[PDB]
């Protein structure tokens, strides 16, 4: 484990330093998250890993005068125990006797204690829950503005500050000026004077900009404040002065004043927000996400604070316009070309005995990089053979890197960001003869996949109402999968994007409408044996029906992912005619669209593979 | 219309009377609801009808110095306009230009106005929404303790105060002492000192008592406060002194003190709650429903107020024990006997031309009353032929009472309270030859009904996740129904009971578990032509499956309703084998269970009908 005895000594001393706290605090909370509720935390924000040695993706540390405790989930019980030294106490989340953070605190704190946390990195949700319980026991939760880990972290990496990319109308369908105008119409109809934007993907979409400050998600560290007559963009770096960016943002015009973007330092967000709020008149509202940091939300006086589950940006960007959806189609056509090359290569090379989980993942990236306007992977590839495939959240380590073979089911989940769009696809396959049980499970999963993709439903049906269609065949045999059926997908933006989706986990998802894009990804995982998942990105599209009730219209799903589904894995005699017709048609569509592209790109061998793999059942 | 000019004059004067208000109020709100959020409002509480002349089931009146406005929904636009005189302004809810109550108020009120409402008859939800908007415009929402309509309502009927009925262990499965003990264990594990019970069905279930103060729902006006060491029942009437009731409630013992029920006047609820709250120490909590009246909730100081979506009584009573579920089976067997007699009678009598929607409803009640321990109808019968059937909320009027015929689809939805249990059943039928479209729609509805009833799903699946199964066949052809698929059902208690159910309207319903009872009732309504609904009460039951994932087990539904589904209405060639087998089996189960009962009861003619109507397809 990392030796953290001296780090803890220094942190405990910082907890008492008058420069940071008016009075000493008896406990300090170090969460995983960053200031924007990011999905992938930048190295500079991996404070919990720094103080503990535990560097998994999830975990909350709490340091007291006497104790250092770490809460993490099942993925990490073993990792945390190994990585942390004897200073640390492991709190195994999910287990029956594991105390909550707040109840643990009450049990270890002396009378009338102060508990500190950096307010920029927790939401109000968490603040309220913690503050309540602590207050009951005579304690106080204190926002400590200076991050205490940063104070002791001598060799803390700089915040990533990478180039910006501009996206033109061909890609976005609508200008940033028009997006801001649309947003202001929504603000006016609600007496909102100011809208504070804290989610990095929302800022990227609003200004038609992209970046690479965060892994996978093509976003950049920033905030924005939108007024009715002004715009304030909080961003660091000379990147903002690149000629393409100046031109795109109209920064060297003598333009109309309401579209003049004021560029402020990234650190200035709270002080500029405080100054605007100081000047509010009684009925004036400030819109903020209910997901925003406590520091940002608390800056807005309660009387003026208009919290919302989903900002109007989240709602607008959920529906892809024709430029965006055409980009998604293009991105998927390129991605399928790359996967035809990959799967052909796998069929040739796996029997030779040298293909490993990592080398196959490497090869997937290699083929993707050949395609025009490839940017990066949209998430880390999952490449799992045999028992590894049952581990839903499995990520490579060289010492448990398995060799692909003719005797094990292989699952590959992978995806890319292209300038045109964003992909996410899982296929499960076998290189010789699968067992009947492997085929049985695959076929239940496929039945669910088709039940969702072929579903016809009224406009405005919430996606969660499609989730059980994916599960019916599994459920009938006593099987299930412990994940959601689908999520929204961004347009050259986060592969995991709300507010639409298909899950049993929420009823508050947005009604499905034409232009939304989601995944359809049922699976089945047999611990110690194999895993199966069949995942496509699908576009919500209008569809004509026999009858027309209550007006409104109906919708169905159209796959953008065009990659064969391996027929040897299917118990064909168990399919309905509808399912058989669906797969045959899907396969001919793959052959049409991807085959044309393969021929255009001169990729004969991959085209031959695609034709073999798209034969009817 | 009713002449309400003088009533309004008197109400306007009451709004300024120092005996009722410290200062005059400029507006007064008169809602539909009563103090317990009852489903069926007692005549004495029909205040909105009294002041306006409009006596539909839904509507909110607001009286100002200058205006009298009525908000109601689509069912009642015509009724309200006809029943109210020229003093009244109709506010058509749902329509685009119809203002909300609170925005209408701001538009008609003078500066710095007070708006009054009786706090006993609105929830905090409504109070908060109204108070906020009014406060913004410089106005104040005032709780006015003395109901102002009652002050002017000279011939107001007395509150119903009907006999109480006791239910023994054979019916309830568990004593009230044991229910109170269970509730107290839940209170202790939450540091709750007091639990205020405001829902009439919860009080009935807790004390194993029933009544008839409210139409249909077998409940009695009361409140209860449960402490850890005391019980307080707020109830009026010498009914509490009936020997059976004294014995049941252990009121003439020298019993252990924690089960001594203190009987207080019904009106004393607020003053006794205020006195208990005066004595709370800092960390002591009082449990109240978030549905409770503002008057009750506000009595509890905010620091001590522990609001909950579902009380622990609501959660416990949702799961029927074996005594309760066996009662439900018995009640359904009796109800089916009555319906076999009814449907046989219909087949004989409709061709003679004298059967009307009302006479058929009357006959349904007549046959039910023959059965042992019939108590009353569980809701008003819906009896609709032809176009009436498309009107989801249709209730008889003698001048639109249609004659049943050989040329129209007939829908009958009916149900009873028996001492043993509660029923709710819809059947749709035809007395000669239906059209292909009528059969097409019926078959889509039946497919949905079977998809739900035959569903197999993991324990703890939320019922809302079954809703789309009922709709798939309709949806595929562009049809739908604008109501939920099912609701929970009480045990000799409200036919409409949560917190479980099957609806697109909520994601916050409770996970399904063995012992819950719900309806399965898809339909289809063709405006100006016909309606179809096929409704059974079903019990959630365990079921063995081929495989066993994640432990937990699986569940399915077992119909308690045993009434034939008419095969002439079905496009049989369109059914799957699963659906055909389901119906054949269901019909033989009807024949077994109900046939045995008919034979035992000596009902030969009805038995002959049942055998004809349960032949295989
Ligand atoms: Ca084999
Ligand atoms: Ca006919
Ligand atoms: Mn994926
Ligand atoms: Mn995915
Ligand atoms: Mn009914
Ligand atoms: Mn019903
Ligand atoms: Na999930
Ligand atoms: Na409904």
């Amino acid at each position: 484990p990392k030796v953290t005895s001296e780090l803890l000594r220094q942190l405990r001393q910082a907890m008492r330093n008058s420069e940071y706290v008016t009075e000493p605090i008896q406990a300090y909370i170090i969460p995983s998250g960053d200031a924007h509720q990011s999905e992938y935390i930048a190295p500079c924000d991996c404070r919990r890993a720094f103080v503990s040695g535990f560097d998994g993706s999830a975990g909350t540390a709490i340091i007291t005068e006497e104790h250092a405790a770490m809460w993490t989930d099942g993925r990490y019980f073993l990792q945390a125990a190994k990585q942390m030294d004897s200073n640390w106490t492991l709190m195994k989340m999910g287990l029956k006797d594991t105390p909550t953070q707040e109840d643990w605190l009450v049990s270890v704190l002396p009378e009338g204690s102060r508990v500190g946390v950096d307010p920029l990195i927790i939401p109000t949700d968490y603040w309220k829950k913690m503050a309540k319980v602590l207050r009951s026991a005579g304690h106080h939760l204190i926002p400590v503005k200076e991050n205490l880990v940063d104070k002791i972290w001598t060799d803390r990496p700089e915040r990533p500050c990478k180039p910006l990319l501009t996206l033109g109308l061909d890609y976005t369908g609508i200008s940033w000026k028009d997006k801001v105008a649309d947003l202001r119409l929504k603000m006016a109809e609600r007496n909102v004077m100011w809208f504070v934007v804290t989610a990095l993907d929302e800022i990227a979409w609003l200004f038609n900009l992209r970046g690479s400050d965060v892994e996978h998600n093509p976003v950049f560290f920033s905030y924005a404040i939108i007024g009715l007559e002004t715009i304030m963009l909080f961003i660091d770096g000379d990147r903002i002065d690149a000629p393409s960016v100046k031109e795109h943002l109209l920064l060297d015009l003598g333009l109309e004043a309401e579209y003049r973007i004021q560029v402020h330092p990234y650190k200035s967000i709270l002080s500029e927000l405080k100054a605007l709020c100081a000047d509010l008149s009684p009925r004036e509202k400030v819109w903020v996400s209910d997901k925003a940091s406590y520091a940002v939300s608390e800056t807005i006086p309660k009387d003026h604070r208009c919290c919302m589950p989903y900002t109007p940006i989240c709602i607008a960007k959920a529906v892809k316009n024709s430029a965006e959806s055409e980009g998604m189609r293009r991105a998927h056509i390129k991605d399928a070309v790359a996967l035809c090359e990959l799967f052909n290569w796998l069929e040739k090379e796996v029997p030779k005995g040298g293909v490993t989980e990592i080398s196959a993942a490497d090869k997937a990236e290699e083929f993707r990089r050949q395609q025009a306007d490839f940017v990066d992977l949209s998430f880390p590839t999952i490449s799992s053979t045999g028992p590894t495939g049952a581990i839903i959240h499995y990520a490579p380590v060289p010492e448990t890197n398995r060799t692909l073979s003719l005797d094990e089911v292989y699952l590959i989940d992978s995806g890319a960001q292209y300038k045109d769009g964003t992909t996410d696809v899982t296929r499960t396959m076998h290189f010789e003869t699968p067992t009947a049980y492997e085929k049985e499970c695959f076929t239940y999963v496929l039945k669910g996949h088709i039940a969702v993709s072929a579903a016809v439903f009224p406009t405005g049906t919430k996606g969660h109402l499609l989730d059980s269609f994916a599960r019916s065949a599994l459920w009938d045999s006593g099987l299930d999968y412990l994940h959601g059926t689908g999520h929204g997908v961004g347009s050259f933006l986060n592969v995991h994007e709300g507010p639409c989706g298909i899950s049993y986990k929420t009823f508050s998802d947005e009604p499905l409408e034409a232009g939304m894009i989601v995944t359809d990804e049922p699976g089945y995982y047999e611990d110690g044996a194999f895993g199966i998942r069949i995942e496509n990105v699908v576009l919500v599209v209008p569809v004509k029906t026999k009858y027309n009730f209550n007006n409104r219209g109906s919708l169905t799903l159209e796959p953008l992912t065009l990659v064969p589904i391996q027929t040897k894995m299917i118990d064909v005699d168990s399919l309905t005619d509808k399912e058989c017709d669906w797969l045959n048609n899907y396969h001919l569509t793959c052959r049409d669209v991807i085959g044309k592209e393969l021929q255009k790109q001169g990729r004969q061998e991959a085209l031959e593979w695609l034709i073999r793999e798209t034969q009817p059942i």
